[PDB]
């Protein structure tokens, strides 16, 4: 390593512990000052800022002056306690992290049940048992010996190569675990947007629908020549893995040797796959109450399905967006679906029929249980399908951009120790041999790309929240402008 590398490093520490304490209180004081910014969902930001300003206090200073030193001048109690304190940063802020992550998605759950705002009511005690967690795993490593000076970055911290044991888990449980969880909390999120998104209320809407219910099915039967009776609709691509067109094809044909099947009108809409194309042909010719369309139908003419039949069939294997299902919903068409990704977090058990995906039999026993259903248990189940159809379209002129900026925090702070618990995992293999056959450069990088995470959330506020853009503005101007008597 060459003599301006030692240099190198120190500008970035500078640079961090600089940006972290003047930054770092701005997002406190914002916090606090901010009308818009001050709420119980930010009291994981003022947790998560407070994590940050610890090391910029007293570890942090401690290293930049190893790096002059070339070693540590500052004995065992101050190597100790300089790598507990890092420990209690960099847990407290993965978890503080998840915290939001939890809090954001729980946000968009009650904003779609609810008509009143979420108020996080026990926040501050969520808060209290993540520091009750952070010290929880931090301590073990003082009586275990696992913290002590690395000459290769200049600081005392986690030894991966003590125990591989600490390691393991330390990746495991404070990495993959909060990771999982973070990355399914915004993909949940992320989906739920885009149908809010795209919902249409101004298309699929009942106005357009002229005569009653009953009127529309029985001018929509007999154009298809076909008797009044429980009517279902399919209306998908014909394929063997997507859509399961499939599993609807074989559950007709367990139910056509059932009596209850001549009170039952089947309309399959679709294209596809001409081996299935011809089994649904069959079925046709074969039961005069089975009808199928192949050619390509308009938005108009399946809106007026939607408020003619009496239940829509998603047999889907994989569906990532139910738009279909509430589509249909829009114009009281009660779906019997898969849970899958989705049509789970659209359907609820008061808003249609839940089936296991791929199972014939499962779905000829809810086409079953859906026709021994009186018109007074289907005239609620219509209501509470629009009732759920309009809080999608409710969430629309809301600002979705607090929920951008904390995905950039944590896919910074992904970025940031990514590399970290990789060698991590590299060392714990095998930490004789692996210490020697890992590059320098590398372990040097992924610590300082770690250390520099401490100084990145106040410039992230600052770029993408206008809230907090506006509070750092007016405390730099009120701190600098002085009270004058004219
Ligand atoms: C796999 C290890 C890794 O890459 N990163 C965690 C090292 C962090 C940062 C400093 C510090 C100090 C104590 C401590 C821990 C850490 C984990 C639990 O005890």
């Amino acid at each position: 390593r060459p003599s301006w590398l030692a240099s190198a490093l120190a500008c970035v520490l500078i640079f961090t512990i600089v940006v972290d304490i003047l930054g770092n209180l701005l997002v406190i004081l914002s916090v606090y000052r901010n009308k818009k910014l001050r709420n119980a969902g930010n009291i994981f930001v003022v947790s998560l800022a407070v994590a940050n300003l610890v090391v910029a206090i007293y570890p942090y200073p401690l290293v930049l002056m190893s790096i002059f030193n070339n070693g540590w001048n500052f004995g065992y109690l101050h190597c100790q306690v300089s790598a507990f304190l890092m420990g209690l940063s960099v847990i407290g802020s993965i978890w503080n992290i998840t915290g939001i992550a939890i809090d954001r998605y729980l946000y968009i759950c009650h904003s779609l049940k609810y008509d009143k705002l979420y108020s996080s009511k026990n926040s501050l005690c969520y808060v209290l048992l993540i520091w009750l967690l952070t010290l929880a795993a931090v301590l073990p490593n003082l009586r275990a010996g696992t913290l002590q000076y690395d000459p290769r970055i200049y600081s005392c911290t986690f030894a991966q190569s003590v125990s591989s044991a600490y390691t393991i888990a330390v990746v495991v449980f404070h990495f993959l675990v909060p990771m999982i969880i973070v990355i399914f909390c915004y993909l949940r999120i992320w989906i739920l947007v885009l149908q809010v998104r795209g919902i249409d209320c101004s298309f699929w809407n009942e106005s357009y629908l002229t005569g009653s219910r009953d009127e529309r099915k029985k001018s929509l039967l007999s154009k298809f020549g076909m008797d009044e009776g429980v009517t279902f609709m399919f209306i998908g691509r014909f394929d063997r893995g997507q859509k399961g067109v499939d599993v609807l094809l074989k559950a007709i044909e367990i139910l056509s040797s059932k009596k209850e099947f001549q009170e039952m009108r089947f309309i399959i809409i679709g294209k596809g796959d001409p081996e299935l194309e011809g089994w649904a042909r069959s079925l046709e010719e074969k039961h005069g109450n089975v009808k199928v369309i192949t050619e390509m139908l308009s938005r108009e003419f399946v809106r007026e399905l939607y408020g003619s039949v009496d239940f829509v069939i998603i047999p889907s294997y994989f569906e990532p967006f139910g738009l279909v299902a509430l589509e249909a919903m829009c114009l009281g068409a009660i779906p019997i679906a898969s849970a899958v990704g989705g049509l789970r977090d659209i359907i609820t058990n008061e808003t249609g029929i839940l089936v296991k995906a791929g199972d014939p039999g499962e779905l000829a026993n809810a086409i079953l249980k859906a026709l021994e259903l009186s018109r007074s248990d289907l005239s609620k189940f219509r209501e509470n399908c629009k009732k759920r159809a309009m809080s999608f379209s409710k969430l629309k002129p809301q600002d979705f951009r607090n929920f951008v900026t904390m995905f950039v925090v944590f896919v910074l702070f992904a970025i940031c120790f990514a590399p970290l618990n990789f060698i991590g995992l590299a060392v714990a293999s095998d930490p004789a041999s692996m210490v020697p056959r890992i590059p320098e450069w590398l372990f040097v990088a992924s610590y300082y790309m770690a250390y520099f995470n401490s100084c990145l959330n106040p410039i992230i506020y600052g770029l993408l929240d206008q809230n907090f853009r506006k509070e750092y503005r007016r405390i730099i101007v009120s701190l600098c402008t002085a009270r004058v008597f004219f």
